[PDB]
């Protein structure tokens, strides 16, 4: 592409037509309800869990996505591997303030189930989450053709869902629920990109940390 | 204000929580809506007429905002000066798109009132908007005999009113209408700039052309 | 395009290789050297002139570009429309600094030459230039195939010259001069906007007002 | 910090005045040039290495920096908690580049020096680095028996240098080499960011993954 591409003011200043919003705004907008059942998507959501990922690669399946099928992986990545993942600032801003309304707070993953998992320990400890408010992981696994998330958002009465995923902000659709978008890091090594806002949804600012 | 100040990616990918709207995202809202009534404020709404108001301040009161006061000026302003006025890309959109669902085009100005104007004239005829869409220039405000913009937003049963400015939004808000908000060109004279989205309106995105 | 087109966070941060500079570096990168020529482009460098030259184009040929061969136009444009001319903040900064540094300023314009001419008397008294820093504007015109600024730029010994078009950029090119560009406004009625930066040639910052 | 703090058209387009440049760019100023020595901090220039990082602080030191003076966190982090940092694409581009050139590669790091390493081998393998370009990591300090990082790059004659942060920077300009600026991620671990181009230094664009 060229050497010197170049710029110009309305290239500089256009904005994508995305509703962004703030973790005020969101809890400004809850005043006064109260407690609900509210869920978040992990990976890329509340942790930059792509260390993980990327050893899994690496380690199972350096030339295909074949090792996010391999249980020696899941068992690896859901016992010990998030002791490398680093926790988002958007979700302990979003934990504390579902934690101030007393809301029940889920996690609903696409991860694999393992006979054993450290994962609800991980998150419970780094986002300083009380006994009442906290529940085990649901590890809702991956199946090509369906939204494994949907029928647990429903099951738990999730009533705001926030992921980095296009099918965590349906998931939330499917069921009614108010599904708010995290934006996934750029060095995530899960690729490409989603594009944040294309169901018309919230998206919060800068939650790509 | 260091010589080499530097950046970061927090800094550049930093995005302030507004509610973005394009043209066709509140079109798409009004699927179905019956012909209604809408409104625009005028400068830096739909014309960039810092030009007029540059000359008028120069010519009328250089060392204050005297000239806005200043009957002479006026008669000026509203009676040839907006042919050096430029439209805004932003106002052909909407205005075309509510023309087309068959609404009526409203311009409500805080421009003070002058013996006779050609605004009107300029109006329609730049942004081609056809006799059956098109009313004259409201001029509202607070002087004996004269309507707030509030008051002709009710009287005309604007639904929807367009401006660049806080008072603009507040008018809308005030009587229940949908108050919708148009960025103020960096090179306009009215300084400083409004921060658009200041009562979690809806702002249209690249609309400072 | 789509209603809903959303983005993501590669996109938000991402910048065109630009070697962007303040006033206050160029200031600092001449610190030292004796008085010398530099130049200036006009229009959308140091006016917003654009009222002008859309009120010619709706005067004298709503349907072409042919105004720009007008002499009627130009008699015009150079004898009192620029009273609706907008100065650029960063040509008052630019001129403010180069007065400091007692260097000689010329204005070298791709605008018609005319029996008489207004431009010098506005640009001097706009931008509060002395007697011995202003040259009157050189009126360099337009030849398609030639680019009529190279040679007065030359003939001025003219080091520095600013400007939003490329041709402004390639004249300093001609030269040995150093080309520094100003981004053109975008609401500009001069389109489309030229690629700033093109030329790997320094670009001022936030130079659009 | 309002709720709805709102925005406009000035900040929206507000550039930082910063020397970008792309990895294009730098391998063009190159032409010509025969091999030489170019060099790369480590963390957060080649490896976002925070996952390990991370990891040693909640370990070793949850309430402080101590675990950046412990003994056993340097043991595993130069001895396989690599395996979860993540490479670089900038630095994928800018090694492939270096090593077409046939340059050598080297690494200069402030990590403190362990019995054994094996960033190296990471290093080697993860950006597939030829052996003939390939350099041991070199750690670089102010403890006894150590040469700084200025030191280095002057013993192995290094013309360029890549990193994040000012003292990467600092070094090469204190030895007359080339420092050139790569973005710290913004969920890196090692807060504050840096101001990339503090020092008026070439900043690679989007080199924040
Ligand atoms: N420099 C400017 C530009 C626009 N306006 C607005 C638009 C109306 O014409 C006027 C109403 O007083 O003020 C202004 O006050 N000053
Ligand atoms: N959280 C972090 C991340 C990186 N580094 C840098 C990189 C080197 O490994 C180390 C040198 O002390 O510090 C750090 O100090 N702290
Ligand atoms: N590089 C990858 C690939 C997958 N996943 C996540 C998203 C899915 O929910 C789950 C199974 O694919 O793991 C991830 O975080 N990083
Ligand atoms: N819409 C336009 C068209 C032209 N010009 C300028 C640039 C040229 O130098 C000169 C003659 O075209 O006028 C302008 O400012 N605006
Ligand atoms: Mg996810
Ligand atoms: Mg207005
Ligand atoms: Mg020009
Ligand atoms: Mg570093």
């Amino acid at each position: 592409s060229p050497l010197n591409p170049g710029t110009n003011v309305a290239r500089l200043a256009e904005q994508a037509p995305i509703h962004w919003v703030s973790v005020a705004q969101i809890e400004n907008s809850l005043a006064g309800r109260p407690p609900m059942a509210v869920g978040f998507d992990i990976d890329d959501t509340v942790l930059f869990s792509s260390p993980g990922f990327w050893r899994g690669k690496k380690t199972f399946s350096p030339e295909s996505e074949d090792y996010l099928k391999n249980p020696v992986f899941w068992e690896k990545m859901n016992n010990g591997w998030d002791e490398f993942s680093i926790p988002k600032e958007v979700a302990r801003q979003l934990i504390d303030m579902h934690v101030r309304r007393g809301d029940a707070i889920f996690f609903v993953t696409g991860r694999s189930p393992t006979k054993t998992e450290t994962v609800s320990k991980t998150l419970a400890d780094n986002f300083h989450i009380p006994a009442t408010n906290m529940n085990p992981v649901i590890f809702a696994g991956d199946k090509p053709g369906q939204n494994t998330k949907s029928q647990w958002l429903q099951d738990k009465n999730i009533r705001i869902f926030y992921g980095d995923s296009d099918n965590d902000i349906t998931a939330a659709r499917d069921v009614g629920a108010r599904g708010i978008r995290i934006l996934r890091a750029s060095n995530s090594t899960y690729k490409p990109l989603p594009q944040a806002g294309a169901f018309g949804e919230e998206v919060i600012v800068n939650s790509e940390y």
